[PDB]
């Protein structure tokens, strides 16, 4: 099992994990844990731990699903991921109803040190801020930038880092996947910036949904993200338009190349619960893709 487990190839290769995004109803339909125990070192929850699913009301908060995920993984030996915890997406409307900046700055902080408290010492790595990025390189206008103003990022990370010291914090984003792309040399900037200020930003995730051919770019814009001086870069929430090899080996070849990538997490195990764009099919079996990645981690 080990000799085709993408995630036991990959730390035999030196990085840390081969990671899947998955939740309660993925763990018991189908084949998917059946494939995750074999295959994948991490687990990340792929919606219980947003702020829609774990405070829908403020102070009222849920664990069910982000509980079972988290008691799955122990009992199954895989290190866990968490998040997102601040996103303008999924985002419950009694947050973005409010205007006040010191109500939201608590209610921020509140949302960010339950939720990390709750499970203190047992997750890898969070995502604190996902997506504050626009297109252009600025930042995004949302709820928390408009309310708290740029401080909201420093504010995040510097509380979750208080909220549990063991976990990396990780901003992340999408369409960092080229080194042209202006996003990409822009949240390197503001993440050396940061950090230059104290910021405890100790990761960049790169969502990395590509189109097909983009594998390519992801060899320069790694490299290009990890010069912004994090202690780790990762590949987030991988899934590839057309399921090209060439693209999947492309991007874990990428993370080889870094020093500092930790590791990879696909957005997914099968095809239907992602364009064809995952590494296993409907039936549950592996694709050409999966079988690349094997092939190309193997030695």
């Amino acid at each position: 099992e080990a000799a085709q487990s993408v995630d036991q190839l990959i730390k035999a290769r030196g990085k840390v994990y081969f990671g899947v995004a998955t939740d309660q109803n993925r763990l018991t339909t189908g084949k998917n844990a059946a494939i995750i125990q074999a295959d994948f070192g991490m687990v990340w929850p792929e919606n219980s731990m947003k702020w829609d699913a774990t405070e829908p009301s403020q102070g009222n908060f849920n664990f069910a699903g982000a509980d079972y995920l988290v008691n799955w993984a122990q009992q199954n030996g895989k290190l866990i991921g968490g998040g997102m915890l601040v996103w303008h997406s999924q985002l419950p409307s009694w947050v973005s109803s409010i205007t006040d900046k010191n109500t939201l700055t608590n209610v921020m902080k509140n949302h960010i040190t339950t939720l990390m408290t709750r499970y203190k010492g047992k997750i890898r790595a969070w995502d604190v801020v996902g997506e504050a990025f626009n297109e252009d390189g600025s930042l995004r206008q949302t709820v928390f930038l408009n309310v708290i103003g740029e401080d909201y990022i420093p504010i995040a990370f510097q509380t979750a880092r208080a909220a549990d010291p063991n976990a990396k914090l990780y901003i992340m984003d999408y369409n960092l996947d080229s080194a042209s792309y202006p996003k990409t040399q822009a949240i390197v900037n503001r993440v050396k910036q940061w950090r230059a200020a104290g910021v405890p930003i100790d990761g960049i995730g790169s969502q990395t949904h590509l189109s097909a051919g983009q594998g390519a770019g992801v060899l320069q814009a790694l490299p290009l993200l990890a010069s912004a001086g994090t202690p780790e870069v990762s590949i987030l929430m991988l899934d590839v338009a057309g399921a090209s090899p060439t693209d999947y080996v492309n991007v874990v070849n990428a993370c080889l190349n870094v020093q500092s990538c930790v590791g990879i997490t696909v957005f997914g195990v099968a095809d239907p619960d992602s364009t064809t764009p995952l590494l296993f099919d409907g039936n549950f079996n592996p694709k050409p893709a999966y079988n690349a990645i094997v092939q190309d981690l193997q030695q």
